[PDB]
């Protein structure tokens, strides 16, 4: 029951994009539920319904100068420059979504302490979206420090173990 930001990690963990046209913040999001979702309203509805998500995120993403790395159907993988980009292009998609389909967002970011950077910031924004509810954006500890210039807010942050990673980890949800 693999989930499709599942897939792009894994994928993007052997592939490793050349990200030197873009440079790091990395966003994952998917829709929630997504396959039982598809087993519900049938293929040809699921199509029709994924070209149209495509088209809004592709087009919110661009938008907020992000770059859509790899879309494996209704999931996401997009790199910024900038954490305050990232965020904001999720509240404009949750916001759009309400104006039924929810997705969820992890944002992440990360620096190095000795290594492999980018196996380890993507695994881990993925988890991180793997965290977030649908309807919810969920960042990770140094995206929060980082945005701590608003009008961005934030909850009082969870503490989580996330699957494959040592320690335990502290992730904010964006709020209205």
């Amino acid at each position: 029951v693999r989930s499709s930001i599942e897939e792009l990690a894994d994928w993007a963990e052997v592939e490793r994009p050349d990200l030197a046209r873009v440079t790091v913040v990395i966003l994952f999001t998917d829709i929630e539920e997504s396959t039982a979702l598809n087993e519900r309203i049938g293929d040809r509805a699921w199509v029709k319904l994924i070209s149209s998500h495509d088209k809004l995120v592709s087009d919110l993403v661009r938008r907020q100068s992000g770059h859509v790395v790899k879309s494996q159907g209704d999931g996401f993988m997009v790199a910024f420059a900038r954490p305050e980009q990232a965020v904001r292009c999720g509240i404009e998609l949750q916001r759009a979504l309400r104006r039924e389909i929810r997705v969820r967002i992890g944002i992440h970011m990360g620096r190095s302490v000795r290594d492999d950077l980018f196996g380890r910031n993507v695994a881990m924004a993925a988890r991180v979206a793997a965290q977030a509810a649908g309807g919810e954006i969920l960042v990770s500890q140094p995206v929060r420090d980082a945005l701590s210039s608003d009008g961005i807010r934030f909850d009082d942050g969870r503490e989580v173990e996330l699957k494959g990673f040592s320690g335990t980890y502290r992730l904010f949800a964006v709020l209205a």
